[PDB]
């Protein structure tokens, strides 16, 4: 671990000129603030505060002021404009102005739910994310246009992948930022891109996740493209969802690796599935917290629509990678990069770990393509259907009170509040699919 | 009633050059077929075949041939086809090859549930609608637009209102045709106008409805304008509702009249309220069948949001006009001019007179503004809420037995299938609302 | 008098075909509704109901429904709809669902405040108005631009006055709608037009005022010209003010002409001035009920700016024209055509009758040029300065609990309501004038 | 800004319905290497010289605004909802009040007024606030209560029971309050209060006489 004494030798050796003090509000939207190195020694004394009332979902105006205490192991110098003034950043968690951890800080909400796997004896909650994104041209006045960069397919090549050295430029800025990057490839739908990096422990992947979107949204705009993580920006082509690959660890042993059980899988792992597969209706308001992603959760675009699992199959809610061993993991296909990568782990760990204290006997793997089975056979197995909209997905969580509890209270309260606001916002609005279909006809 | 012999020689007296047999699909789309006075008999003798296969709501293509039997009492000439192409009109009911009348004919279903008030003593089922519409300008193309013939308000004057000379040439287009036009004027929302008339027998009022829709559609663009009966084409302005006044008649007496009361409303009337009010949540998917409809069903826009009633008050679902005389009526305002007239009367009768066959008791008339009630202050007075989406109001129809059987076995089967796939395109497409809200921020 | 029998009779004579039942809301905004001759008898029976809640200032929704009682003396055929659908108008009064009038009806309020002379003995209260209006060009698509039709001056000739045969035709439709037209001409500011008509009694001159604007607005937009009665649409030019020429009568004796006192004015005449002269600080929220009219009230454009009077002089708040006899009158110039004439009347009556039963020593004529006396010399006489804005006008009214009594309480409680939400609307807005002077300058 | 393509404005309210720009005024005095507001071991750590400074400004608030919000436009910012001080009051770590007390004290204790946009004349704003704020210590004035709730959510005549009145509504309204203030006037100068009260009245006059487009939009078509 890093101390306050080796941060002085990264401001002075690396010759940075600023430190960006970042964090994430409830909605998964990173917000940061920039200080001259002249103040470095004040932030590290934790004496730095902001307006809480304007961070969406934190605190009300009568007690606005709130504290910022930096995290030290998260230091990463910035490899873009570094001659102008080299930049640094330290991310962290927010305290209320009494030196108490804020309950609206999602990070702290993850570190609270992380202490519930030490009593159960687990040393790391590893996660590998695959945040799939799109790339759109920028118009003459730098305003993102409806045209995508390329018309490419899956795993395609020049001349049919215009973000070739564009993605390349992303991977390099990540490489400089201590990353260990797995693969770089175009994806199924036109303009769809994926860039794979190795898993880290729970809160360092969330860290390396919200870190990831900034490297792509700025660096794509140096190639003239606007990157987006909206789940289904285009109707009719593969939405871009952020697959969550998770594994539990126990003293250098992956607790999910046991080559005896039917699929070379362990018992703490089969148990973990049903931990999610019964409360999956619950958290698909957390893990899919946007009106748009309920357009991705519709069948046929290698996105999950029903609650089941299988080995190697890219139809169901859980897919078991044909590779195993230490790289053993459980892939959850419903999370999309419009989720909050902190609220996700707390909401999925508790949901998951709920199936180690009871373990609730997971079902049989639907080992077909689950897209094309009738309502007469979705019934036959008993596979729950996934929430139609956010309207339904919300009431399906205030009923799962193990998920409501992996959310604290503050974070739950401001959420069903906010997402019923957006959900009600959109239900009353007349957008022009209803004018075409009905105006000219009735 | 009209004769088969005084219509054949009703041509040589006005020189009628063509005849239009017309009927109604499952949606409210007045169909047609034009034929000369040449063929006058062959239609009168009900040997006018056609294809139900392509008409939405009728038989499949392996048994497609169907016949037209006119209802010779419905006879007018249009006052625009003058001496060149003088057009006659009837309205047909549908029958099979076996000449068994058709099992999905919407005008049969109403003609059929019209004698279920017969077996308990009622002369006529009175209906008088107040259908609002919106008026849009045109272009060089002679096609619709987004701007409305005037920016006006309730009752305003020319120049602030600009259909002033439109609706005049509209009404006295129906006035020739045989209507008792009560009022023409400009309703609340700009470009939205109301023309209403005196009540009529159930089939012959809704016979007179499809006349008013067509006639308004036609005389509108003769004056350069577009005539939409869309329920909610714009945001923030009053919807367009096809108001429902109705009343039951018995031996020269309005069965709702209570000659010398302080309520002037019989307990047979009072029972009809609970008749619908109870089944309200079940047949409103027929009172507002389009996905846009439910965006008009919201507070503030003089439109019912809650199942409740009050007197001389235009917030509650059922308004009680304080003019009674014989003109006594209960006015359900939860309809917009998209529902099928020959079937929202069936599915409003089959339920409302089940409030008398079962003799239920209507709740407290809540003579406050119902919108003003707190989220749960109206949870105490029991006034619950209308269905949210067409998806939610569709489930509620499939379950209600009362209105399901006042709808037909072939009409409910081929109406639930469409509105789900009509509801499904809506759920699966993405609308520009969402790139506006999600693209550049996630 | 005009009985219901002559008017049934009147119809079949001229071949009128529609009936227009009009009325004035709280603000001056003439509303109406159109019905055929077929319902003329449902009108005269006083059995036509309308919407109370969507007319501004009337009533709430919880008791929406209200009735319409025709006044049959106002009957005039609208001459501009020759032969096709002829029309004819009548000016109604409002009664509740209990056949009792509306305490908020602006016509019944004038009626009420008129009975206060019936007990102090006055036959008639004459009023002769001078509604000056502006004319603007139109666009190609029938939408009023900001150019004026002519750059003329006071009284100028063609062709320095494009609307010469606009006013000419304006006068003619009035000459067949029962008007005795006094004079036609051009006004001070370019594109301005004054057409005077001889006085009528209190509630007939108001009716003939509102009939004037319906006929100047309509006829002018038949000249490709938009007519406005804004008090000052342009800055820097003479506003348009609708002068009030009122006179009181006693037994064919104008109670103001008694050829003795200092200007052949009577005791009742001089006395009358006193009431308004002090009280004027309370009624220029009614007589000038619009922000744009306090831009009119600046000095130097023949508009009153301080409360004083003089003879033949156009500077002070009350001019007496040097003509007398039955031509004896008083002229208040504080009123602009942007006010409610009935409410203006109900307000200036109790504010002039109070100058009869106390009579309060009307001040001596300020026979100078009132714009050319400094603030030292305003304070010299003690001449009150007119209220600065609409906000300053409102609060200076609610202290006059005798002018609030000329309104009633339904009327007053709604008028201060709206003008407070409206005067609030402009106080908060950020309009172009402010960006100009402050953005590139600060 | 112009070296990097853009135009910079300090206009207090160049749009509608969004937060305005404002020159917060965090003030503190010093006494012989000492922060005159610090009471190292108080309950509020707020010296009874801080409180008397609080009263000083909060009493004269209504009348020295025309020196701190001199533009007609400044009063288009003094409205609720946009973190702008609308009523004369004070509380801690709360952004609704006129005077906000930020929680961190150390040696850096402050009471923060938020009713100044970067349009006022700082050389003269301080002269106004020292004069009339040390008028509450020299007069040992006692402050009104903290209202430690968000002030905008208080009823129309509610804040009258708790005694908190409101700030001037318009420049005219604010100017009268100054002309009737002698504490800040003599803390302002005789050549300055003379050339300043003649200067903003015409500037407020122009605003009053001219017709804005809002009046042609609203009233041309209907009226
Ligand atoms: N044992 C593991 N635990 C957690 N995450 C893992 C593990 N193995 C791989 N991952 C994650 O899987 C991601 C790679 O996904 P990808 O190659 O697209 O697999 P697939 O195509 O099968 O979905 C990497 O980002 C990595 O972090
Ligand atoms: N006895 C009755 N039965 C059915 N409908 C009636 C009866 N009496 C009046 N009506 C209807 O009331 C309606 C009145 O229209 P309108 O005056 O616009 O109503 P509203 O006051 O709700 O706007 C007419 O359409 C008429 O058909
Ligand atoms: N005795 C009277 N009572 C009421 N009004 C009168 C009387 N004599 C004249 N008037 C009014 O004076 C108006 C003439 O207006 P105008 O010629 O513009 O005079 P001025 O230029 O002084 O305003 C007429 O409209 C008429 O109604
Ligand atoms: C086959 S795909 O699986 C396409 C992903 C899809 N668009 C989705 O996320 O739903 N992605 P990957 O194999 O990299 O996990
Ligand atoms: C003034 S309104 O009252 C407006 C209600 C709205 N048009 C609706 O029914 O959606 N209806 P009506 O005048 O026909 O009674
Ligand atoms: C000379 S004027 O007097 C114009 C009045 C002024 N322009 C105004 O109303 O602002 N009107 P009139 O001669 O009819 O009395
Ligand atoms: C977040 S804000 O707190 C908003 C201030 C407000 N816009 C104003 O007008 O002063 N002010 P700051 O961060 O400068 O203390």
């Amino acid at each position: 671990k890093y101390t306050k004494e080796d941060i002085f030798r990264f401001a002075d050796e690396q010759n940075v000129k600023f430190i960006r003090l970042q964090f994430t509000d409830i909605l998964g939207i990173i917000k940061n603030v920039e200080i001259p190195v002249s103040q470095l020694k004040k932030a590290l004394d934790n004496k730095i505060m902001f307006d809480g009332s304007s961070i969406e979902g934190f605190v009300r105006i009568e007690e606005s002021d709130m504290y910022l205490f930096p995290d030290l192991d998260t230091w990463v110098v910035f490899p873009w404009t570094a001659e102008k003034g080299k930049v640094a950043r330290m991310i962290c968690d927010i305290y209320n102005p009494d030196m108490t951890p804020f309950a609206g800080d999602p990070r702290a909400n993850l570190k609270r739910v992380l202490k519930e796997m030490e009593e159960l004896g687990f040393t790391e909650f590893n996660l590998g994310p695959e945040p799939e994104f799109f790339l759109f041209k920028l118009d003459e006045n730098r305003r993102p246009t409806l045209e995508l960069n390329d018309s490419g397919g899956y795993f395609d090549l020049a001349p049919t992948d215009l973000g070739e050295n564009c993605r390349r430029d992303i991977v390099l800025e990540l490489e400089e930022m201590g990353f260990e990057i797995e693969a770089s490839h175009h994806e199924v739908a036109p303009g769809q891109h994926e860039i794979d990096f190795k898993y880290e422990d729970a809160i360092t992947a969330c860290d390396s996740i919200q870190t990831f979107k900034l490297v792509v949204k700025t660096i794509a705009r140096k190639h003239g493209l606007h990157a987006t993580f909206m789940p289904k920006p285009l109707f009719g082509v593969n939405g871009s969802g952020m697959h969550f690959n998770m594994s539990l660890f126990n003293e250098k042993g992956n607790a999910f690796f046991d080559e005896s059980g039917e699929l070379e899988l362990s018992q703490t792992a089969y148990h973990f599935l049903a931990g999610m597969l019964k409360h999956a209706r619950g958290y698909t308001a957390v893990t899919n917290p946007t009106i748009n992603s309920f357009k991705r959760l519709v069948p046929g675009y290698e996105a999950p629509c029903y609650i089941a699992w299988s080995g190697k199959n890219r139809s169901p809610l859980v897919r078991v990678p044909s590779s195993r061993g230490l790289s053993t993991r459980l892939e959850l296909r419903s999370v999309d990069p419009s989720a909050n990568p902190y609220l996700a782990m707390a909401v999925l760990l508790k949901a998951g770990l709920s199936g180690i204290k009871d373990e609730l006997t997971p079902p049989a793997p639907v080992d077909r393509n689950i897209y094309g089975m009738n309502e007469e056979e979705r019934e036959a197995t008993g596979i729950y259907d996934l929430p139609e909209s956010l309207g339904h997905a919300l009431i399906e969580l205030e009923k799962n009170e193990i998920i409501k509890d992996g959310l604290g209270e503050h974070i739950f309260e401001h959420f069903i509040e906010a997402k019923t606001i957006e959900c009600d916002m959109f239900r009353t609005a007349v957008h022009p699919w209803e004018r075409e279909q009905y105006l000219e006809i009735y």
